[PDB]
């Protein structure tokens, strides 16, 4: 099925975990989008959000925290869950880039042929941001060996794109499983990843996702 | 809008024309698909057919063999069953290509530069490995549900229409423009106004696409 279950389940675990270990991060999780907000977005972008993505939006419209000054603390080990407004704005942003480009080194994909080998595509809908040009999001125009609505890395520093999940649900869930596995350090602090079981160092979450993907591919 | 109007309009023109100038070809046009046939197909392939494509199917489920000689100047309009069979056929090819002649697009980056894609749904066949059909996974400068050539001899893919409706309509306009010869007989294309020779319809579509691309390139 679509990964709606996983979405719903993940948000339970994430909502619970944040409330327990990091209230301040909890506060930042926004109220649900209404159905009209999302229909308006879908009309604006002329796309159908996959079911799981619509489910996540109907739980949290990204993160906010206006009274903070140092910037928002990204839920995903520093990366910020985007609001529907930001999703629309950035999607149109990247759509302009694709236009300007119609006339960047070599683009590749892991797995091979899973993601279109391009810098920007109109159908790559960003959902998470580093506020530094890079995104996780959902791919609505997969390559030949890709899957519709797979979750991918793309952006400024992602000449190679990685498929990091089959759907948004699986992604949210693996994030939830990291939290529960104790794979975290608080810097009541900034959230960053470490492999608890291996007494591993602090690592950028993107490098973790890329590594995992690579490993999974070779198997 | 979607190109549903154009679909519906085109089939009126095509149904009319065929009945007048080539009854035998008319006979080959099938009864409509039912909505369940389509839902069953959509489940089988796990895709949503574009609206215009669903409209065409609700007029004719392709052509039905007398042996069927192809409506589109020899190319056969596929039945839903053939669409499903061929889509799975092409889907297996992609799978086997994953375990490893330059593929290009006109316009550049409009169509994925690959031999086979799961989301290229064939609608017309060459009975020789080549297709016109609808692209549900466009390139960066493509458009969802644009109509493309693809297949065995299509190392370069061409976007020949913005939607299925526009395609059916341009076919209809060829017929009404007198751009045909009967070999009643077998239907083949000629440019009436240029007193032109007979031409393969794929070459016509390729030239047309190529010209259109080139006339638009000054604009930005």
């Amino acid at each position: 099925n679509d990964g709606v279950s996983e979405t719903l389940l993940a948000w339970r675990h994430i909502d619970f975990w944040t409330s327990e270990h990091n209230p301040d991060l909890n506060a930042t999780l926004s109220d649900p989008c209404t159905q009209n907000d999302i229909t308006h977005a879908e009309e604006d972008l002329e796309v159908s959000f996959p079911n799981p993505v619509k489910a996540s939006f109907k739980i949290h419209d990204g993160q906010e925290d206006l009274e903070s000054m140092t910037g928002t603390s990204g839920l995903f080990y520093g990366f910020q869950l985007m609001t529907l407004d930001q999703v629309v704005a950035m999607t149109q942003a990247w759509r302009n880039v694709a236009k300007n480009l119609n006339k960047i080194p070599d683009q590749k994909s892991i797995p091979p042929n899973a993601v279109q080998p391009v810098y920007a595509h109109p159908a790559w809908i960003p959902l998470i941001t580093d506020n530094a040009g890079n995104h996780i999001g959902v791919d609505l125009a997969p390559g030949p060996n890709g899957k519709y609505a797979q979750i991918i890395t793309f952006g400024r520093d992602f000449d190679t794109k990685f498929v990091i999940a089959e759907n948004w649900g699986e992604f949210l869930l693996s994030f939830a499983n990291d939290l529960e596995a104790g794979n975290w350090y608080l810097v009541d602090g900034e959230l960053v990843f470490r492999d608890k079981k291996s007494n591993g160092p602090i690592q950028d979450y993107f490098e973790v996702l890329k590594r995992r993907t690579w490993i999974k591919y070779q198997l």
